[PDB]
């Protein structure tokens, strides 16, 4: 599938919101998903043991893991479509060292747009999520393409 550059900027404009504070929107963004769907909380070695949200918000590693999560998704947004060199090592790791389904991706999707929907009702309209949810689809298509070369399921 191929966005347009008018989907692009929407996709843009509300990641430049993002970008005022990447650790905070990584914190809740994973807060979301793991309480969403706890079964991917089981996914993280380091940080599997954490039992509550209160844990998680205190966690000064999960918080780094989320600024490292958003700034490389951030850059393939940023290729607007172009994000084959960045995608290659993402699919290795995710489907080979942490194993990580593409149901999964679906449901990091959507604590991505729910976060999203919540902080930036000013740059997440209907039409800027709409964007938004085609800019992750065609990541997720991308990657469950890799996977499958690469010899995963998913
Ligand atoms: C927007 C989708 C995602 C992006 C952009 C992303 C990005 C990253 C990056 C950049 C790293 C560090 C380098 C690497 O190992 O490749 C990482 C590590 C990891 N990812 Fe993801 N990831 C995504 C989704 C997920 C999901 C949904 C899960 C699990 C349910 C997951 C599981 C992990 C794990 C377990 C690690 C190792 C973390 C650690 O070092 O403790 N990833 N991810
Ligand atoms: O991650």
């Amino acid at each position: 599938m191929v966005l347009s550059e008018g989907e692009w900027q929407l996709v843009l404009h509300v990641w430049a919101k993002v970008e005022a504070d990447v650790a905070g929107h990584g914190q809740d963004i994973y807060i979301r998903l793991f309480k969403s769907h706890p079964e991917t909380l089981e996914k993280f070695d380091r940080f599997k043991h954490l039992k509550t949200e209160a844990e998680m918000k205190a966690s000064e590693d999960l918080k780094k893991q989320g600024v490292r999560v958003l700034t490389a998704l951030g850059a393939i947004l940023k290729k607007k479509g172009h994000h084959e060199a960045e995608l290659k090592p993402l699919a290795q790791s995710h489907a080979t060292k942490h194993k990580i389904p593409i149901k999964y991706l679906e449901f990091i999707s959507e604590a991505i747009i729910h976060v999203l929907h919540s902080r930036h009702p000013g740059n997440f309209g209907a039409d800027a999520q709409g964007a938004m949810n085609k800019a992750l689809e065609l990541f997720r298509k991308d990657i469950a393409a890799k996977y499958k070369e690469l010899g995963y399921q998913g």
